């Protein structure tokens, strides 16, 4: 029994955090084969080109553990520094490159200045915000989750917004959210509430034994659920939900309803948590 | 900014995570240097979860009763102890990649983190904390005896807790690594209950302070108070009684934001009086109460 925000297990993500420096930035880099990716404002309105192409390879040093890496090319993919070094990373897992919808989770491995320090897990804001817990020195930790050993990562960090949330990018360098890499005038949109994650967090409520909210159509479900800042729940997140459905005994538009009537303690907390995924429900709850 | 119930980096235990079999019944198992430990129940049966006698089951047993498993490695035992409820298996390999370690016991408050496994196999790390009554609200299902809980004090693991049962409640009961239980609970599988679990007042308090440190002050106030006078209000909310040694501790919290610790104890006398009206601290509508003064000193 029990239900818990529980992350990955992350010895495989850790064995790839090295530290880079170019000139007075310190952060994080991630160490795959030959290859550290980093935040390209490590080397800062900016010009990224003009400012890349006026560093050398010894303008970066990379700093893994107690042996420094010898940086021997440097390139550059959307918003991510690559630099290749003289050693593959030995310690390089069975891993992908992927990119996450808002509503899916990872676990954020948080770093600081190459040192693993916490691990948490962490949900991709509709407005494609994170509400994580980064202090300075954190830039460059990565997301990630690990499927049968193949480590998926899908987040590096980049800054943090001033609502105290933040930003970053995939493994890529393409942003998630309408943001730049420019220390300036940006702002996360209003956020709204994953349904469906709602609705799989309360199956697992009852799984658990909190069955107190139990008592609708698709139709009317989603008529109150946009007058109370939710996601238009769907076809697809109502499939879904299925397998909950099957092992719980209770119909999706049973949940839903119930939902409704909670929109007009569960699992230990008196807000309705959205961030765990029916995934995340079956595999804790299996 | 932010504010997570954050675990330690897992790494360094993954790495010590085996698979105990006794008859049919695997467990998960703690390897360091040449000695598998792991709760002493594997080696009970169908018959005995009630009434089983530990000394008797056990001279039963050879070296070759107990299949040890490193991934897909079978490790072999030369040796076998035991040591209060804690089984120690001598095997003939040391684990190449055991940390730097202490085995120590946590009070009552503190927190440490939880690597979930199953048949060996790390599926999960979460952050728990000791409850008052010497419980853990831990997610565990079948199979997860043996998981251990951790802190990490720089490269050093310290490892405090084994897990060894679920309690009808929900709750969960286990021992230090010396096989002490916390609290009063024994393995056997008669009638057992925690006993009345209270709020962990100087959590609430140190969290209270992290909110601050993290730019909210709309639940302070003008007031300040005694102690005693505290303590007979929080109480009466079931909150465990804050000491002195609670106010020392509290200090470095109280320094850093300017704020004495009985005046943020009137604070949390104001919140337990009147609610969080719609709002939310640090993302929770409840008064959070798993965070150490130490956890909010390194998290912020
Ligand atoms: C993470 C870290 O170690 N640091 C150094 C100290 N302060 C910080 O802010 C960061 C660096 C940073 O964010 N830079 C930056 C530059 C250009 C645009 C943008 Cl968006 C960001
Ligand atoms: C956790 C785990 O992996 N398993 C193996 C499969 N089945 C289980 O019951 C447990 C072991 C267990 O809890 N046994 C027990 C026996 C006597 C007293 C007490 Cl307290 C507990």
């Amino acid at each position: 029994s029990g239900f818990r925000k529980m992350a990955f297990p992350s010895g495989k993500v850790e064995g790839c955090m090295v530290q880079v420096t170019c000139g007075t930035t310190t952060l994080n880099g991630l160490w795959l084969d030959d290859v550290v990716y980093c935040p390209r404002h490590v080397i800062c309105n900016p010009n990224y080109e003009d400012l890349l192409i006026r560093k050398s390879n010894h303008n970066f040093l990379v700093q893994a553990g107690n042996v420094q890496l010898r940086v021997i090319g440097h390139s550059m993919q959307n918003c991510v520094l690559k630099l290749k070094v003289d050693t593959a990373n030995p310690k390089t897992p069975k891993y992908k490159f992927v990119r996450i919808q808002p509503g899916q989770t990872f676990s954020v491995l948080a770093c600081y200045n190459g040192s693993p320090s916490g691990v948490y897990q962490c949900a991709m804001r509709p407005n494609f915000t994170i509400k994580g817990s980064f202090l300075n020195g954190s830039c460059g930790s990565v997301g990630f989750n690990i499927d049968y050993d193949c480590v998926s990562f899908c987040y590096m960090h980049h800054m943090e917004l001033p609502t105290g949330v933040h930003a970053g990018t995939d493994l890529e360098g393409n942003f998630y959210g309408p943001f730049v890499d420019r220390q300036t005038a940006q702002a996360a949109g209003t956020d709204t509430t994953i349904t469906v994650n709602v609705l799989a967090w309360l199956y697992a409520a009852v799984i658990n034994g909190d069955r107190w909210f139990l008592n609708t159509t698709l139709n009317d479900f989603n008529l109150v659920a946009m007058k109370y800042n939710y996601e238009p729940l769907t076809q697809d997140h109502v499939d879904i939900l299925g397998p909950l459905s099957a092992q719980t005994g209770i119909a999706v538009l049973d949940m839903c309803a119930s939902l409704k009537e909670l929109l007009q303690t569960i699992l230990g907390s008196a807000l309705l948590e959205d961030e765990f995924t029916p995934f995340d429900v079956v595999r804790q709850c299996s």
